[PDB]
């Protein structure tokens, strides 16, 4: 087994606020969790032209 | 097993606040915990033209 | 087992402001905990051209 | 097992303010905290052309 | 297991502010605790071109 990636690019803003990233062999045989609940947020998200 | 991945590239800006990267080979077998909860903000992401 | 990775890149601004970072063989068998809760925050991001 | 990485690189600002790096063989077993929660803060982000 | 790492390299400013940075084998068994909480801040930050 030998997959072949890509590269990532971007031009433009990248705004990666609040996240998590894993590349690699990574096996997992323990618990991971992953809980999200913010509770008095007002976003606004913009569009394009 | 021989993965090959790409590299990792950008041009403008890159507002990488909060979070969290791993890379290579990263065994896990106890625990790994991510909660987010922000309870009072008010953001604003921008759009493109 | 001979991942094979690539170059990190960037051309410009990198506002890298509050993360961590992790690379290489990096076995884990106790606990890791990662949360995130700011509660009076008011972000601004930009857009593009 | 002889993963190969690349080179980090920049050229223009980078402003890595207020984080943690890692790097090589680092072995964990006991327990790691990371917890993040300003409470009084107004940020600003540049978009780009 | 032999890892192989690149040059870390720089070509403008670099404003490292506040920040720990680790390189080589750090085996960790103990504890590690990393805590951020500013709480009256108004940060700037710059776009491209």
């Amino acid at each position: 087994l030998s997959p072949s990636f890509g590269s990532t690019w971007s031009t433009g803003t990248t705004n990666a606020v609040e996240d998590s990233f894993f590349q690699g062999i990574t096996p997992v045989n323990g618990t991971m969790l992953f809980q999200n609940f913010p509770h008095h947020v007002n976003p606004v998200f913009g569009g394009t032209f």
